[PDB]
């Protein structure tokens, strides 16, 4: 009766948050966003997204690193795979593009754990942790991975974002604030045995 | 990039649901329930509970087996560990007592996966997927395990309960109906690769 995965956490002050040039979104509006999803659905089929959950602690409390676009939406580091691209190689590529260093030193990402699957049935905001009834052609499939951080690292945050450390209690039961994927991270992380280093 | 645990599911019509004698709760009221939790906290410290998530399918849709007490509360099969009792040996004991056969043939339970941890800070209903801020002496610790069923089995359901098969969509976003632990099973099960046999 020890069936829990053991995960090392490190103090938030072990990490350095530098800056770099703005990184802009592919879509300048919700309307544009759902227009491009329709155009690519017809060319290459279901959109495949990957997202990384990076965890630290301070005074032995776990926090999730979220990206805040200006003072607007909160999001996980991640993005869209290319057709034929490996899910894990793709998440590493995407996290290097977002938080990789201005001095071009190669970050060592460790990804060994799936934590969830979400599905978007239509060209619309709703997403579910299962393929809903009667849906044969889902429009997006999103996969969440736990990213084990090294003891220390330097991250370069695009100047148009802030990297914030959110305690679990602030996420919990807070879908209006964060939406249904980030609001359910406390439940999804409860199975891990965290070591507070 | 295959980091998902693979789980075999079987059709609900593969299983037989027999009956047996009523099984009564230790507490005849909420008030009694929280009174006994206080008395045992003082004698043996934090209550340790274990709960099992049993999954089937029909026409390739996953369903969770829930116990319904009369036409009142829904609950997972499980209960309270004794002091010094192994969590997994204890869940097997508890599931044999609840659903074990009237003919005394030994059910083979397979338990290889933790899916969650919940904590009760006070002698009161609220439970959280983490130890909340300022809480040093939690009053209950609850652990959820995925139970892999065999291809076929006969279960004996106490006459005061019904064993119901709930589709995920009915649980999803339905805390008022089911409470916060069962309502978040769809999120907690999304990481598995289910085989629909
Ligand atoms: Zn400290
Ligand atoms: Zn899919
Ligand atoms: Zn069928
Ligand atoms: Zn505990």
């Amino acid at each position: 009766s020890m069936l829990e995965r053991t995960i090392n956490l490190y103090p938030l002050t072990n990490y350095t948050f530098g800056t770099k040039e703005p990184l802009y979104e592919k879509d300048s509006s919700v309307a544009a966003r759902f227009q491009r999803m329709r155009e690519e659905f017809d060319k290459i089929g279901m959109r495949r997204t990957v997202e990384g959950v990076l965890i630290v602690h301070e005074h032995r409390l776990p926090h999730v690193l979220l990206l805040q676009l200006g003072t607007t939406f909160f999001k996980l580091p991640g993005g869209e795979l290319n057709p034929g691209e490996d899910e894990v190689e793709g998440l590493k590529r995407l996290m290097t593009e977002i938080l990789g260093r201005q001095d071009g030193v190669l970050q060592d990402w460790v990804i060994d754990d799936c934590i969830g699957n979400w599905w978007r049935p239509n060209f619309e905001p709703p997403q579910y942790p299962y393929i809903p009834a009667h849906i044969t052609k889902p429009k997006e499939h999103k996969k969440l991975f736990l990213v084990q951080l090294q003891e220390k690292a330097l991250f370069a945050v695009p100047k148009n974002y802030k990297l914030v450390a959110a305690p679990l209690f602030e996420l919990y039961d807070n879908a209006p604030g964060y939406g249904p994927i980030i609001s359910s991270l406390p439940q999804l992380l409860s199975r891990f045995n965290f070591i507070y280093n």
